[PDB]
């Protein structure tokens, strides 16, 4: 059994209403909120049903896809840390952590399916650099996974599912959109993949569950310094209603993973409130979390990076 780290990347959350100020102030570059924005972000995580649900979900997964991993083969034993971008512990803590145990062999993941040189890229280099300062360690990361077919089919049968349960008339008039995280449009001066991976994923999802009408929007965007990737799924919702008068609205935000604010917010109420106020159903499948079948396409994506 040879030993290797699995270490485990995510955004981060705030692990108490506490935290939110600090977690918030990094988010902003330094930026503390001003007591009225700290005050509503409060409110925002409370009415979701509070924040310590929500840091649970990605230790559960980083702990339930190495047990998975050392169950499924015979050949490593995986030892999983969590490396958070935003809240410690942060990527360098997990590295110096892995570090001191004497793992010297390491491979890596985001917990986000598609690659951006604004954030994958970010994460996996942040977690080389550490571990080359340290010495003796090496990683190899992964960038992306949003087509690992058991990961696709998730999506796929959760679409199915909800298709199947609405009434013939509203199935006869719904509409399908799928979104990630908005980034800063400047990444497109790099050649950023981002913007067509969510689109890949979005065919994807779509042609497997025989989905013909489907539409990509982003959600969750910045401060806006320059503009950030549009159309935002509020506005993208209206649009197409205006235009077509879509009985219902199904969102995948297959960017996101877990019942995180982003989705368990800027979805279920920012889109809810559209879909109310244009008298249209809504509709947000289950995200993955730690669903076994989830932790199945993960261990399987990091087998696949090692050739195993």
């Amino acid at each position: 059994r040879k030993k290797m780290g699995l270490l485990v990347m995510a955004y981060g959350t705030p692990y108490k209403e506490e935290d939110i100020e600090r977690y918030y102030t990094h988010i902003r570059r330094g930026r503390k909120p001003e007591p009225e924005m700290l005050q509503d972000l409060k409110d925002r995580y409370e009415a979701i049903g509070g924040i310590s649900p929500l840091a649970q979900i990605t230790e559960q997964q980083a702990h339930n896809l190495e047990q998975h991993l050392n169950e499924i083969q015979d050949e490593i034993t995986f030892k999983a840390y969590i490396g958070l971008k935003h809240i410690e512990p942060f990527i360098e803590d997990a590295v110096a952590e892995m570090h001191k145990d004497g793992i010297t062999e390491a491979v890596s993941i985001v917990l986000a399916p598609h690659f951006s040189t604004f954030s994958v890229q970010s994460y996996n280099k942040r977690a080389k650099e550490e571990a080359e300062k340290l010495g003796g360690l090496t990683i190899t990361s992964v960038e992306s996974w949003y087509d690992e077919p058991k990961f696709v089919t998730y999506w796929v049968d959760r679409v199915k599912e909800t298709y199947a349960s609405m009434p013939e008339d509203e199935r006869e008039n719904a509409m399908l959109i799928v979104s990630a995280h908005s980034l800063p449009e400047k990444i497109k001066e790099f050649g950023d993949p981002y913007p067509d991976q969510l689109h890949e994923s979005a065919k994807l999802i779509a042609e497997g569950a025989g989905v013909s009408e489907y539409a990509v929007g982003w959600q969750s965007e910045g401060n806006t310094p320059d503009p950030w990737l549009g159309p935002d799924v509020q506005d993208l919702t209206r649009d197409l209603f205006e235009q077509k008068g879509y009985q219902a609205f199904v969102y995948v935000p297959v960017g996101f993973v877990a019942d995180h604010l982003e989705v368990l917010y800027d979805n279920d109420y920012e889109c809810k409130v559209v879909t109310d106020d244009i008298g249209a159903s809504y509709y947000r499948p289950e995200m993955p979390n730690a669903k076994p079948e989830f932790i199945d396409a993960l261990a399987t994506v990091v087998l696949k990076k090692l050739g195993r």
